């Protein structure tokens, strides 16, 4: 096996959502309080982990700026890549980040991308899946 996960992450004024997807399944969904308007800082963000100032959240000027990261539990490495709205093959990632260890499955995979974003992210919501 491979345990895969792809994060559908949404920046917008009320802050940052990740929907986590399994086999194309919405598997789990959580929210982290990340308000940063420009690329330059949510890019910042993505590839730290962290931010030191947030922006204001504005309701009548809001905006949404989308980005995808795919985890990948190879056998002796993890490695995360972060894609501008979604992994296409014209396109390549904004921020690649590797790890020397092994997950057993997608939960594991799932604290890697938590332990990267530490602090943020409120515990998963999760929803019913049909495996393949």
């Amino acid at each position: 096996t491979y345990p895969t996960l792809h994060i559908l992450l949404q920046f917008n004024h009320r802050g940052l959502e990740a929907r986590i997807f399994r086999h194309g399944q919405l598997w789990a969904e959580t929210h982290a309080e990340v308000v940063l308007r420009s690329k330059t800082k949510q890019i910042s963000f993505l590839s730290n982990g962290s931010y030191p100032s947030m922006d204001a959240t504005t309701p009548l000027n809001p905006w949404k700026s989308t980005y995808q990261a795919v985890l990948r539990a190879e056998p002796h490495r993890v490695t995360m890549d972060v894609y501008h709205k979604r992994i296409r093959p014209f396109r390549l990632p904004l921020v690649q980040k590797e790890w020397r260890t092994c997950e057993e499955n997608v939960f594991g995979l799932y604290h890697v991308f938590e332990t990267h974003y530490a602090g943020y992210f409120s515990d998963l919501l999760i929803h019913d899946v049909e495996t393949n």
